């Protein structure tokens, strides 16, 4: 499709700049098409990243959801790994969509929800593991989960950038199971 | 000081909208000063936002310096505290000076500065707890300080700015009281 090599093409340019400084020009042109031939596939560069940014939260949804249809440290690694894995394999989409969450409803819409879903999936699975007695009963897990997921967005992503401050990319794995176990068997 | 009159007019209409939509006329009128007094005080709205932020900052800064010159709990609890009600007195400059994070190099490294900061103060009574044997030697102290301080920062402000998703405000402090206490004491 004309489409994939917008969307090929964008991902690309997105590794050397940021959105602002790459024209739908960038776009048509590294995808073979003119100008309006891209209009014809996408109303602006920020709906093409928009589109990005879904097919990569959608790729960590379906890999969580592979996961879920099957020792506690272990498994809580191997669920944070999908979103490390994903978003450590689309570094400028992820970096890209979360800036764009500032100035698109749509990318601020689309993140929301995903944060929404991966939130409710790791209290049902705090809740399980408390009914099975493997867990104390001690925040609500919705809560609990709730800043879990923040620390993990935060965290992944400052890594990902090499902000400073950031936990590095090679320690990061590590740095969060501890905390997500910790924090969900102890007390 | 008509310094100190538009600063409070910025805080002021920062509560109503974000700075795009505040212009150097509405702060000049509030202050009751004409725009080009302006601009003999701040070069722009930006530098005004800039001078708020470093204020809140130091204010938390010199709050928990205060704490650190005198149970395990409710140390982290007061430590955590200082953060959430003087953030919290700030919702508005807060919310606006994450934003410009994005867009202001200046408020980014302030950001980045007291941050770095924080996490080295964090990671030093880590290891004080490590070296008293209140604490046991789990992850290295400065990459759990950062993922824990990273945590915080997004949670709180999160919280601040009701999004969806957010801890609720009146459950932040104990969700990450809880998340502190069993990741630094635990295993
Ligand atoms: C085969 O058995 C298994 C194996 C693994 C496994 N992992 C599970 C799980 N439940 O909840 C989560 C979180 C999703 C959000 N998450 C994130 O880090 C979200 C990162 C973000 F997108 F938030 F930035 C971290 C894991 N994982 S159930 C399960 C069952
Ligand atoms: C009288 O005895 C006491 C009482 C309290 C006390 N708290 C201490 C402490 N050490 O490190 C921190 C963190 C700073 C960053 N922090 C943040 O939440 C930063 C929030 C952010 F700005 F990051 F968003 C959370 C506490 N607190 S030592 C101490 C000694």
């Amino acid at each position: 499709d004309r489409e994939l090599a917008i969307l090929a093409t964008a991902e690309n340019l997105l590794e050397d700049r940021p959105l602002a400084d790459i024209s739908v020009d960038d776009l048509a042109k590294g995808a073979g098409i003119s100008r309006p031939t891209f209009y014809f596939y996408f109303p602006s560069k920020e709906a093409v990243l928009l589109t990005l940014l879904d097919r990569v939260v959608n790729q960590a949804d379906m890999a969580l959801q592979t996961l879920a249809e099957n020792d506690r440290e272990n498994m809580w690694r191997t669920g944070i790994n999908v979103f490390f894995e994903t978003f450590g394999s689309h570094k400028a989409v992820t970096r890209a969509g979360q800036a764009a969450r500032a100035t698109s409803v749509e990318v601020a819409e689309l993140w929301s929800t995903f944060m929404q879903k991966w939130i409710a999936y790791t209290a049902a699975v705090i809740d399980a593991e408390r009914d099975r007695g493997a867990a104390p009963r001690t925040l609500p897990a919705h809560e609990l989960a709730t800043a879990l997921n923040l620390m993990n967005e935060r965290t992944l992503f400052a890594s990902f950038a090499g902000e400073q401050p950031s936990v590095p990319e090679a320690r990061v794995l590590d740095t969060l199971v501890h905390i997500w176990v910790t924090s969900i068997y102890g007390e």
